[PDB]
């Protein structure tokens, strides 16, 4: 059992350090709990797998965890909770614009349609993680300011109006920040960012929105699991 | 006639030609203004051309890979790009606990290590760093084609891919990766990670794979059922 104290150990000294506080070194915490040096190694390289520890020169320190959210269509509160970390989301504006050529393609509407637009900041333990915007096709949508609690999911607000999340269709990029961009998400023009574009379509495949997703790389994880029957 | 012409124009141009002004385009094939900008904005949007202050020029296109077991090349092929995988090195490991952990082997297990960079149209995309327990693959070394498609090897021994986990992260190059990809120390960065599993489950490997942001892009089609 002194391999799985060790561990528990361990999460309770988490519990009670901040960011950048360094463990003792791995033979004092062997010692302390009377564990091979190579359990204590062993345990501290698992924390450091899992985002919540990383190396600064000899030393292992506590890191701000990335979130690590499925590639798909459960929601970012429900990954970051997952992790025992504290999610939410700031409305930036809606935004009425209507559909150009491209647009009203990726939509399956008309060119000129309007479209309603959601520009959100995603955030974890204060600080920013992304800049979400969602085009809406606006007339699936009417009362979607009055009926929507802006810092909930949007895809739980258009499941609970009958439209069934069925496909999604992402690109993965990686991207740089412009000015705005850099302001809103406490970034500079060097940071690496992830940028997703996604359509998501309904039961009778017609599109729910077209949604861009502009993240800080040292805030977030994707992983996504495949398997070949389906 | 219009994505067609634009499609036979891009066939001759260089990376980097510029095209003619909208209006030029638009009445050289008897069609509207604004039909030749949707047609340019998607060319665009597939990453085939790109805007040069007021132009817009021929790009080098991201090879657009599908998250999953599919190849590289064929990936590529889909897009008439030339792709190919060159030998960087093989090297021979022991598991460690963590290693010997994700394969599911003993600590202390033979792991054979499989490094390539991968290429598309003349330039380096990635480094593609493969572990694998060796008990598993006897022979693979002695005679495995490191050009080819190592998915299509381990099935042609009866290993089907059934299960993939892939983590994917941005990331930097350190120095050797930088002069491996033609890189430098700001290059952004795909770092995926992935353990894939056969059909009673068992580990096939562990594949890290470090990609040139600028060239590359994953997709990823996901259903509810």
């Amino acid at each position: 059992l002194k391999h799985q104290v060790v561990r528990a150990e361990l999460d309770r000294m988490l519990d009670g350090m901040r960011i950048g506080d360094p463990f003792p070194a791995e033979r004092e915490i062997a010692e302390q709990f009377e564990v091979a040096r190579e359990t204590v190694r062993q345990a501290l390289r698992e924390l450091l797998i899992d985002g919540r520890v990383e190396r600064r020169g000899r030393t292992t320190v506590v890191a701000r965890p990335k979130i690590r959210q499925p590639l798909g269509m459960g929601s970012y509160t429900e990954a970051a909770k997952a992790q025992g970390l504290s999610a939410g989301r700031i409305l930036v504006a809606w935004s009425d614009l209507t559909a150009d050529e491209v647009l009203a393609g990726v939509l399956g509407v008309d060119v000129g349609a309007p479209v309603l637009q959601l520009e959100r900041v995603l955030t974890t333990d204060g600080v920013r993680v992304g800049l979400e915007t969602t085009k809406l096709p606006a007339q699936r949508y009417p009362g979607l300011r009055e009926t929507f609690d802006h810092e909930a999911s949007l895809y739980a607000e258009i499941r609970s109006r009958g439209i069934a999340f069925t496909r999604t269709v992402d690109t993965i990029d990686t991207a740089l920040p412009d000015a705005r961009e850099a302001a809103l998400l406490g970034a500079d023009a060097r940071t690496p960012m992830f940028l997703l574009n996604r359509v998501s379509y309904d039961q009778d495949d017609v599109a729910i929105e077209q949604r861009r997703s502009l993240y800080r790389g040292d805030r977030m994880t994707f992983t996504a699991v495949m398997h070949a029957k389906n």
